[PDB]
RNA sequence: GGGCCAGGUCUCUCUCGUCGA
RNA sequence: CGACGAGAGAGACC
């Protein structure tokens, strides 16, 4: 992904942006019983905890483009993947209006506690000024497609969150690219038959995650998985993907029957973005969140890893890799050893910069002890060893609790941390009710005890 | 609430129901 | 006990 030029939206007629200027987080009533070391997410030039100039680094993710052609490895692994998809028989026609605004099987509505973008933004428009899920009513809403049209800008806004220390100071916070209303009820239209298949089928032929719940999917997880894993992390994946890996992705997608749609996935790769009082066009890198963006996010990661093993392995059988994706984040196995050093090497020639799993300094062989996946470990229980618990360590749920963008809410924000946290084991987590409950406030919440969790657990397989 | 923020998945909580044994 | 509808509110994750 490259910026190709950005200039005052004054310049050509785009109205400014009103972004938020502080955080919604503030320490809790838990800020000082636990220890953590992450504070909000730089938000503005302003910000005194900077080390260098924030628009330079938070635009700075966009490192450019590799690779414009595909290559014969991708065009294979275009064919493989494709192949997969085929197997599913998954629904090619164009989705209803009604269905692609107010939701259907598979699908859930759009949400109207979010923001319509441009150009609605600027006109202080809402969603639920043209939405009623009561009345389903669709006619407004076609007007706005017959007047506004599509392909309509991004507005770009800095995600507000919890962030590590360096990436404070240096600035490197996360960006967020506001779908038109307009753009995402085209692409449900057009893709949400696809969203909806990937949604009921999360496994290996889709080779996405998304429709998983961890608690009890991690226990099949193994079960489908060949005998070595391999992982790795990588850097800024959204903005390293080079236009070429969208080429390889509208094939797929004409490979498995939604070839007049292949142009929607043109405004995702060359894009137009209002930020504050600019206006910027983009060439490469998936936007963060347009419609669609965790689907096409695990697509091309399937594409990549397919790719990356045939320029690196021959002589593998693609049949024989086992892989899930959540966008970037991924798990995979294969029947014998593969080696992410070797693989990452590859990658670099596609623009992808690809690091060791778990943050880990050099490159090591991944096993079901050290494996992570959305940020969970995997840990068979001492009773019943074919059931596995999703293992959030301590750590990231201390960072959670020790903040708040509303003390209203704070028995749901810890009450849902217990959900994450017995999965630790009794032990963990009754020092951690304890420390809870160390203050008054600790004392005023109703809390589930470990053997409850245990129970309600076990009985979800059933 | 603190001073106008996306696309999603899952989970939990409150209120109202449809179909269902 | 079993899907799902809407109205809210939140948490984690990508």
């Amino acid at each position: 992904g490259e910026i190709q030029w950005m200039r005052p939206s004054k310049e050509v007629g785009y109205p400014i942006i009103n972004a938020p200027s502080k955080t919604k987080l503030e320490p809790s009533a838990f800020h000082y019983v636990f220890e953590g070391v992450k504070e909000p997410a730089v938000l503005t030039k302003n910000d005194p905890r900077l080390k260098t100039d924030f628009e330079e680094a938070i635009f700075s993710k966009y490192v450019g483009n590799k690779i414009t052609e595909v290559d014969e490895y991708m065009k294979e692994a275009v064919d493989h993947y494709a192949g997969q998809l085929m197997s599913l028989d998954i629904n090619t026609e164009q989705m209803c209006l009604e269905d692609a605004m107010y939701g259907t099987d598979g699908l859930e509505a759009l949400d109207l506690s979010t923001s319509a973008g441009y150009p609605y933004v600027a006109m202080g428009k809402k969603k639920r000024d043209i939405l009623n899920k009561q009345t389903r009513d669709t006619k407004e809403m076609q007007k706005l497609l017959d007047t506004y049209g599509i392909n309509l800008p991004l507005v770009t806004y800095v995600k507000d969150e919890l962030r590590s220390k360096t990436k404070v100071e240096q600035g490197k916070s996360r960006l967020i690219e506001a779908s038109s209303l307009n753009d995402s009820v085209a692409m449900r239209m057009a893709f949400g038959n696809l969203y909806a298949a990937f949604h009921k089928n999360p496994g290996v032929i889709t080779g996405s995650a998304v429709g998983c719940d961890p608690d009890l999917f991690w226990s099949k997880i193994p079960v489908l998985m060949e005998e070595k894993l391999f992982a790795f992390d990588y850097t800024g994946y959204d903005a390293s993907l080079s236009p070429a890996w969208f080429e390889a992705l509208k094939m797929v997608l004409e490979k498995i029957g939604f070839g007049d749609r292949v142009d929607y996935i043109d405004y995702l790769n060359h894009s137009h973005h209002l930020y504050k009082n600019k206006t910027y066009c983009v060439k490469g890198g998936m936007p963060s969140g347009a419609s669609g963006t965790s689907i096409f996010n695990s697509m091309i990661n399937n594409l990549i890893i397919r790719t990356l093993l045939l320029k690196t392995y021959k002589g593998i059988d693609l049949d024989h890799l086992k892989m899930i994706a959540y966008g970037d984040d991924v798990i995979a196995s294969y029947p014998h050893e593969v080696d992410a050093s070797l693989l990452a090497q590859s990658g670099k020639d596609y623009g992808l910069t690809m690091t060791p799993a778990d943050k880990s300094a050099t490159f090591e062989t991944v096993t079901w002890e050290n494996v992570t996946f959305l940020k969970r470990f995997f840990r068979a229980d001492e009773k019943y060893p074919f059931l596995i618990h999703p293992v959030m360590p301590m750590k990231e749920i201390h960072e959670s609790i020790r903040w708040t963008k509303d003390p209203r809410n704070t028995q749901d924000h810890v009450r849902s941390l217990c959900l994450l946290a017995w999965h630790n084991g009794e032990e963990e987590y009754n020092k951690f009710l304890a420390k809870i409950r160390s203050v008054p406030i600790g004392r005023a919440l109703d809390l589930p005890e470990y053997s409850t969790l245990y129970r309600r657990w076990l009985d979800s397989f059933g």
